[PDB]
């Protein structure tokens, strides 16, 4: 018989694992010739679209989640290398670092606070759409540095709030073992999409 503690710990474990796997993929992305990479904006919004799309009640397997972690890790290298070529490799750490701590804070706060935050859902969903919208817009009408930067601040706020909300709901809601893969998947999607926004923010800022 599973407890909320065991399910908590398990989702976190799977999550951390997706981080490691995606990291490996990120290492694999550097050995891909530049003639086979996807456009920056396309990937940047792809991550958002996936961040939203994979927020359903359809229980996928650990296989799908880990597979996705690997391939997304691979495909997020062109983003990393870009904001590294314009702002020094150090920023790649910086953003990551920041991301980590944020996830570690709200993720702890929501998972311990007694206020049920269900009422947020709709808004959050809406928020993502807007970002996605702008993202799509960014494909057909590239935004300047300042607008992209404000977009990055917005994205940061949204995905941080989404981290807090997600942990809060993992504790508050009825989550069974079959839901463990899909939960740690979203947790992975928040981390990645927050990191992107921070890397885009500080990467542009230090140019």
């Amino acid at each position: 018989h599973e407890s909320k503690q065991s399910i908590m710990q398990r989702i976190l474990t799977v999550f951390v694992f997706t981080l490691l796997i995606a990291t490996v993929g990120l290492f694999i992305g550097q050995f891909v010739p530049v003639a086979l990479m996807l456009p920056l904006s396309i990937l940047e919004v792809a991550m958002i679209i996936l961040a939203f799309w994979m927020r359903r009640r359809k229980a996928v397997g650990y296989a799908f989640v880990y597979t996705f972690a690997f391939v997304s890790g691979i495909t997020l290298f062109p983003i990393v290398s870009h904001y590294a070529s314009i702002a020094g490799a150090y920023v790649v750490l910086e953003a990551f670092g920041s991301t980590f701590v944020i996830f570690a804070v709200l993720g702890t706060i929501g998972a311990k606070m007694k206020k049920d935050l269900s009422f947020l859902w709709s808004f959050l969903l809406v928020a993502v759409l807007a970002l996605a919208v702008v993202g799509i817009f960014n494909i057909f009408s590239p935004l300047n540095s300042a607008a992209m930067m404000a977009y990055s601040v917005i994205g940061t706020i949204v995905f941080s709030l989404y981290i807090l909300y997600d942990l809060n709901q993992i504790k508050h809601r009825h989550i069974t073992e079959d839901l463990i893969p899909v939960m740690a998947l979203s947790l992975y999607l928040d981390f990645i999409n927050l990191f992107i926004n921070l890397l885009r923010f500080f990467g542009i800022l230090s140019s």
